């Protein structure tokens, strides 16, 4: 089974909503995690609400087995 969300997960880029990113079809609530990103939590942030795909492009220290297994701890469903 699966817990969807529609991308409608756009609402969520605050802590009282819950800080919510997409990465392919998964959803993941990262809120626990921005404070302890690399360089702080601003950059991170830029993606709240959306896709990975678009910043992680830009910064191949992402393509790492360890960074997708991390991200992976987060996972709460898929679009
Ligand atoms: C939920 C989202 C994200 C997660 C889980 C994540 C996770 C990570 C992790 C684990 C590292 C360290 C990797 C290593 O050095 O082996 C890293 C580094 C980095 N991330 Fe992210 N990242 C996220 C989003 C972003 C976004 C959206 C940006 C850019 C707009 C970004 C930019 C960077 C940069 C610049 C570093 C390198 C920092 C340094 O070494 O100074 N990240 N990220």
């Amino acid at each position: 089974s699966t817990h969807i969300y529609t991308k409608e997960v756009s609402s969520h880029t605050s802590p009282e909503t819950g800080i919510w990113v997409t990465l392919g079809s998964e959803v993941f609530d990262v809120t626990e995690f921005v404070d302890l990103h690399p360089g702080g939590p601003s950059k991170l942030m830029l993606a709240a609400g959306g896709p990975l795909e678009p910043f992680w492009a830009l910064y191949a220290v992402h393509n790492q087995s360890h960074v997708r297994e991390l991200l992976a701890q987060y996972k709460i469903g898929e679009l």
